[PDB]
């Protein structure tokens, strides 16, 4: 409250090709008490991976929106962030993954909500998609893991449109980081963090 802030910070696109050319670009929006801030230098930070951004610091427009692009040579995932100065920490965005096009690889990897009662019977729902040549991949296995709760499968196959989707609960409160992997993409890739409380 009364403070500028990046209240979102999305991309126009979940994957890009690991080419060092296809662009994923990120939009921050500034508002101070939900009205749009211009002319407020936003900085951009790649918090894990490895990529290439565009710039480190660009400025809102008339809008309140700033820009930046992301391109890789490497096949993985991406994490960017971005903060104005006033905020306390940086707001990252949800994790891209850059692909080599030629295999079959993990494109994405959703989470329906961020949180859910650890009643044992209040899932959230992971959806993953695997695409080859930008296509959707079928009949694709992606095993699932987790570090707290219970997943419903370890290993679901892609549907027709490249899909997988698993759910989780859990019994106990906390933090639960779900990772998902297909065979020869040596790329670990990790879900939203989400949590539990009773
Ligand atoms: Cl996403
Ligand atoms: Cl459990
Ligand atoms: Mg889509
Ligand atoms: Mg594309
Ligand atoms: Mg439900």
């Amino acid at each position: 409250v009364d403070q500028v802030g990046v209240t979102d910070f999305t991309a126009d696109k979940t994957s890009a090709k690991a080419d060092g050319t296809e662009a994923i670009t990120y939009t921050a929006t500034v508002k101070k008490n939900g009205v749009a801030q211009a002319n407020v230098p936003v900085s951009f930070n790649i918090v894990s991976g490895t990529a290439v951004l565009s710039a480190n610091s660009a400025n809102t427009n008339g809008s309140g929106k700033a820009t930046v692009t992301l391109k890789s040579d490497k096949p993985g995932q991406v994490v960017v962030s971005a903060k104005t100065a006033e905020m306390t920490s940086a707001l990252n965005a949800n994790a891209v993954i850059f692909v080599d096009q030629t295999k079959a690889s993990i494109t994405e990897i959703k989470a329906d909500k961020t949180t859910a009662v650890a009643n044992g019977q209040d899932a959230i729902t992971y959806t993953v998609k695997v695409m080859k040549g930008d296509k959707p991949v079928s009949n694709q296995e992606v095993t699932f893991t987790t570090t707290l709760g219970k997943l419903s499968n370890s290993t679901e196959k892609t549907d027709t449109n490249g899909y997988a989707k698993v759910t989780l609960t859990s019994t106990t409160p906390g933090k639960s980081l779900v990772s998902a992997r297909v065979s020869d993409v040596a790329v670990d890739v990790k879900a939203p963090e989400v949590e539990f409380f009773t």
